[PDB]
């Protein structure tokens, strides 16, 4: 194929629509793409293959509201991109050297390599999670890593001459890739080697220090954030109210504003739940509500209008697609959960019942935890702290996996221990279903942390624990001996070993995963209102009341990118 | 100065400054091939602890705000009518629970004299919150910090 | 590494610094393999073209642990 392309043949004259549909027709059978295409043709009841089925497979196999160009262009119902779609065919078929040749022969190469990496590793996940598809997943991850390092090398050769061209090449509209950039193609692909490259990181620093000097510290931004008249001496700009609006346009300034006003919010929420959250009564003024709780209502309404703004400012047009893009990160799950739990608590605020207000204060006092879980994204600005947060997230995945084994042994020993201490048809009966079930759950759990109930389970302390059966009084130390040698020593250190394996896997790439989540931090603070940190709701009022280039400039971009690829 | 508070501050400051003289003593152990590298390990692990302490304090103060807010509702009969014991309880009780000193008799409403009258709906919720805090902090966060220390140990 | 206005080429710079570390260690080793007393008196010279500081002081400014852990520097420190 390479020899044909470099002796007498061009893809522009060779490939047509029927050759391409036939090329997707005689895929061999040991691939992932034949089960995917036959599953999609089973969903449409069409016996022949066309490019709309291939396009829908590519759209569900890229994700993130990707729109494949076979569905929108009339040439797929000469061809515009013959190198690109024969390349995509060779990538879907898991053909190493053929996709290499078609990548080397085609235009927009790092975008092609990042799309190939996303497509191959999402085929790897698809073959791993489906039993009707042959698990060739390690081959697909190796091929995706091969396109990862090809994209990183093309970016590196672009970076070794005229870095400004690299920064403006990473943010191009790519009309043959559903109008998304190389940054967005890389973070869809989770290509951590591409984002941790120096070009993407200085670009995220330019976007992060938006029209402002790249080494201005956080305390200068802090003292200029609440004193705008002091912006003019010390804030250095990379080129009047132009300097003011360019100071507040920085996502780092919006970040420091979110940090300081959020610490004010957490201190206010803590003052409410720890010092003043009274029972509602219509007798005294304002219902008895302290105005710190009113300012609390104001700032959580501000966070709610903030999340409604983030839902409305999503790049798709349909509201369901905006919701699907909005819930693509877990931070929006934490946001919607904390806001909904707050709104439930403040609905239950006003009912004057003792149980309903008790539920309200309990729900609010447990929702401070979820606001501080939302606070955890702030620590991703630090090279040292953010990887530890990624460690915490993957260890919580490990804990949610191990917790069924831990609960199985815990409930087994709890059933045994409570059955030998408290025989229920006897004088030693706990005549209460709830304290029996919570004892089975509770007592092995606290014994698991070395809080040994040795006085309790041997028959002493009969008032606050219970009258233990006298033959449970000698058997309970033996059962607790087996449980301590099996659970505190073996099971817990097994879980610690799982956590340490997770620690080593993240710590060997901690720098690169911080570089990758730095993109998510920049995108989190790039779309915030350009406004005062106590007045961001006024900013949402004043909202209520990725670059494109010239076509000859785009062809010049493509020529420079293709020769750096050469 | 013969004042009771000023002399108390003097003896407290002297009795805490013996610690810093013995921190200065730590350079003597660099004459040993075996001990001095362990002191370099202690120094880099204290750097690691000073980095991890903001994450540990964030989760500690979160659970402390939650725990003290469910045990002691401040506009109620179960109010701790003292700002200082509230703030030091939020700092203090998750910290000692983090080392397995579980205040299970205290947070379930028993020992009302030296701990405080716990609200009866905090008496069942405090073991659940402490369960989540023990499975998240003594198991996950502390062994994460131990893993950081072990990575530092291997590097040195 | 600590400045954002400077391109982070830091790993290349640490590799180049380690390259000069092992070059210095090898020159000290070839100095040590004949007449060790000359190595000890060479490590403590006034170096007027280096602001009058020794090879020991240039190495501990550089934190060149491979140079100080060489046998010449250690018997000199003994
Ligand atoms: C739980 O209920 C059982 C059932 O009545 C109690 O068992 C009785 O206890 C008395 C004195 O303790 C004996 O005289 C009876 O013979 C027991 N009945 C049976 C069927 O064994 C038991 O004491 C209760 N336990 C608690 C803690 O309330
Ligand atoms: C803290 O102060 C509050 C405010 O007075 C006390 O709450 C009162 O307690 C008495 C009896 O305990 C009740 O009769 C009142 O109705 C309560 N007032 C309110 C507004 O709820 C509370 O007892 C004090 N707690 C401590 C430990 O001193
Ligand atoms: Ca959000």
């Amino acid at each position: 194929a390479e020899l044909f392309l470099q002796n007498g043949l061009s893809m522009r004259e060779f490939l047509s629509l029927d050759i391409l549909c036939k090329l997707y027709a005689e895929v061999p059978g040991n691939t992932t793409i034949k089960p995917l295409l036959q599953k999609e043709m089973g969903k449409r009841q069409v016996k022949t293959i066309d490019m709309d089925v291939v396009g829908e497979v590519i759209e569900e196999l890229m994700g993130d509201m990707f729109e494949s160009y076979y569905r929108k262009d009339g040439h797929y119902f000469p061809l515009p991109t013959p190198y690109l779609d024969v390349f995509l065919w060779a990538v879907l078929c898991n053909r190493r050297e053929l996709a290499r040749v078609l990548w080397e022969a085609g235009r927009e190469p790092m975008a092609a390599a990042l799309m190939a990496s996303r497509l191959l590793k999402r085929m790897a996940s698809r073959a791993q999670e489906d039993n009707t598809i042959t698990d060739i997943s390690s081959d697909l991850y190796d091929h995706a890593r091969l396109f990862e390092e090809r994209a990183v090398g093309v970016l590196d050769e672009c970076f070794n001459e005229n870095e400004t061209l690299s920064q403006t090449l990473l943010v191009r509209e790519l009309d043959h890739y559903s109008r998304m950039t190389a940054l967005e193609l890389a973070v869809s692909a989770e290509s951590q080697d591409f984002i941790a490259h120096t070009s993407c990181q200085v670009l995220l620093t330019r976007l992060w220090m938006g029209t402002m000097a790249m080494n201005t510290r956080w305390w200068k931004v802090l003292v200029c954030l609440y004193l705008p008249v002091l912006i003019f001496p010390i804030i250095y700009f990379v080129p009047f109210c132009d300097r003011i609006m360019h100071f507040y346009s920085a996502p780092f300034s919006k970040f420091v504003g979110n940090v300081v006003g959020y610490l004010a919010f957490i201190f206010l929420y803590a003052y409410v739940v720890l010092f003043n959250f009274p029972r509602f009564d219509p007798a005294k003024t304002l219902g008895g509500i302290h105005p710190t709780e009113i300012v609390l209502y104001f700032w959580v309404f501000t966070i709610l209008i903030e999340e409604i703004r983030q839902l409305a400012a999503k790049p798709p047009k349909y509201i369901k697609d905006k919701v699907s893009v909005y819930f693509s990160d877990t931070w929006n799950f934490v946001d919607i959960f904390s806001l909904t739990v707050f709104i439930i608590a403040i609905i239950l605020r006003f009912f004057t019942n003792s149980r309903i207000f008790t539920a309200s204060r309990i729900i609010l006092s447990l929702d401070i935890i979820f606001f501080i879980v939302r606070s955890l994204q702030i620590f991703s600005v630090n090279r040292l702290l953010g990887p530890k947060l990624v460690m915490i997230q993957k260890m919580m995945q490990d804990l949610a996996q191990f917790i069924i084994i831990l609960a199985v042994f815990t409930i087994a020993y709890g059933i045994a221990l409570h059955a030998v201490m408290f025989p229920s048809p006897g004088i030693y009966a706990r005549n209460n279903t709830w304290v029996t079930i919570t004892s089975v759950v509770q007592y092995p759990y606290w014994q698991m942390y070395g809080e040994l109930f040795l006085d309790e389970i041997q028959g002493e302390k009969p008032k606050e624990f219970g009258e233990v059966d006298p033959d449970g009084r000698w058997l309970s130390p033996l059962l607790l001996a087996i449980y301590m040698v099996f659970t505190n020593i073996l099971l817990l250190n097994l879980l610690i070993a799982i956590f340490n394996y997770t620690f080593e896997r993240v710590q060997e790439d901690s720098d690169k995963v911080w570089k990758f989540q730095r993109y998510d931090l920049v995108q989190e603070y790039h779309s915030r209102p350009v406004f005062a940190p106590p007045l961001v709701l006024l900013g949402h009022i004043l909202i209520f009341i990725k670059i494109g280039l010239s076509p000859a400039e785009m062809e010049q971009m493509d020529n420079w990118e293709f020769q750096a690829a050469e």
